[PDB]
């Protein structure tokens, strides 16, 4: 076992092998900080996160194991991955805190963005690719957000965050529809895809009532097609009495736009999300021609997701991700 150093970060203590050094912080989300270090192993900068607070509850000892399985299953070029985890801890007993490093990339697309149509085209690419990848392991996202893509100087982009704001969720999830189908993520993409080559945010609502009125506006109420499908009293009648909006022409709105993205952003926002483009089908499109190879669009080995239906104890929780730690086996690059 490495030997650790310790260190006061933002409030927050920070105690991590010495392999890692001129360590930053780059930041803080919801469920942990991050910081950026230096890998004497590797001479590369790498990312590391300390989780906040792991077992602090059995949804966050079961939130923190879903994060360490998902990341030990992500092997691709478009998705993030796990160079290393580790512990301070020496045994189970001591065990409660969590580091999880990554690639640092240096920027997310918030970040970058604020494009002209090729930069667009490589990224929503690779998005595409990462969730053909995701999606094939029967993974759905449920939160792709530019702030949830991390992009280098390269231009290279790596998904993050995601398995289990408002602006690029898909209306099936405002309306608290039981299930989903995995195209609530592509529905997330052309919002971004849109966003890239406009500047604007496609859909900014205030609220979740504001953010469905928008999406009406440019794509149209929907038919009685898509009605037969909404069981809800509830969610039908609202859309039955309201104000009956035709579906806007997509070459009027994204006046200047390449076509053949202007053709994409039609496909991926369809309201209904069994008539959406898939992951697959989207890298096909005539938009990505110059990026599109199927011989190097992988999909995931089988993801065992049944852990999710299980209703545990913290330390339960606890000591199985304890196994997953002790488990990892790193990447040889
Ligand atoms: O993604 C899951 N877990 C997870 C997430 C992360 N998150 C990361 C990583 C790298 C980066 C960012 C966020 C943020 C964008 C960014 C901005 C500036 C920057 O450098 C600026 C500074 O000036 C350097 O010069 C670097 C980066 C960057 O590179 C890190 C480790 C993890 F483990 C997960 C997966 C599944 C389920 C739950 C969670
Ligand atoms: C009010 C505007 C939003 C209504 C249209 C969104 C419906 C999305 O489409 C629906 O998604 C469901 C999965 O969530 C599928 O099971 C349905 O087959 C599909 O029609």
């Amino acid at each position: 076992r490495p030997t650790f150093y310790r260190q006061e970060l933002n409030k927050t203590i920070w105690e991590v092998p010495e392999r890692y050094q001129n360590l930053s912080p780059v930041g803080s989300g919801a469920y942990g900080s991050v910081c950026a270090a230096f890998d004497t192993k590797t001479g590369l900068r790498v990312a590391v996160k300390k989780l906040s607070r792991p077992f602090q509850s059995i949804i966050h000892a079961k939130r923190t194991y879903r994060e360490l399985r998902l990341l030990k299953h992500m092997k691709h070029e478009n998705v993030i991955g796990l160079l290393d985890v580790f512990t301070p801890a020496r045994s189970l007993e001591e065990f409660n805190d969590v580091y999880l490093v990554t690639h640092l990339m240096g920027a997310d697309l918030n970040n970058i963005v604020k494009l002209t149509d090729d930069h667009v085209q490589f990224l929503i690419y690779q998005i595409l690719r990462g969730l053909k990848y995701i999606h094939s392991a029967d993974i759905i996202h449920r939160d792709l957000k530019p702030s949830n893509l991390a992009v280098n100087e390269d231009c290279e982009l790596k998904i993050l965050d995601f398995g289990l704001t408002r602006w690029y969720r898909a209306p099936e999830i405002m309306l608290n529809w039981m299930h989903y189908n995995q195209t609530v993520d592509i529905w997330s993409v052309g919002c971004i895809m849109a966003e890239l080559l406009t500047g604007r945010t496609l859909f900014p609502g205030t609220d979740h009532i504001d953010q469905l009125k928008l999406i009406l506006r440019l794509v149209g109420t929907p038919g009685a097609e898509l009605l037969k499908k909404i069981s809800s009293e509830s969610a039908r009648n609202y859309i039955q009495s309201l104000t009956q909006m035709p579906k806007m022409n997509f070459a009027n709105v994204f006046i200047g736009a390449n076509p053949l993205a202007v053709d994409l952003l039609e496909k991926m926002l369809v309201l209904d999300s069994d008539k959406r483009i898939t992951a697959a089908q989207a890298l096909a499109h005539a938009y990505f021609a110059q990026y599109h190879d199927p011989d190097d669009e992988p999909v995931a080995d089988p993801y065992d997701q049944s852990f999710e239906s299980r209703d545990l104890l913290i330390d339960e929780w606890k000591s199985l991700t304890y196994d997953e730690v002790i488990s990892f086996v790193p990447p040889p690059l």
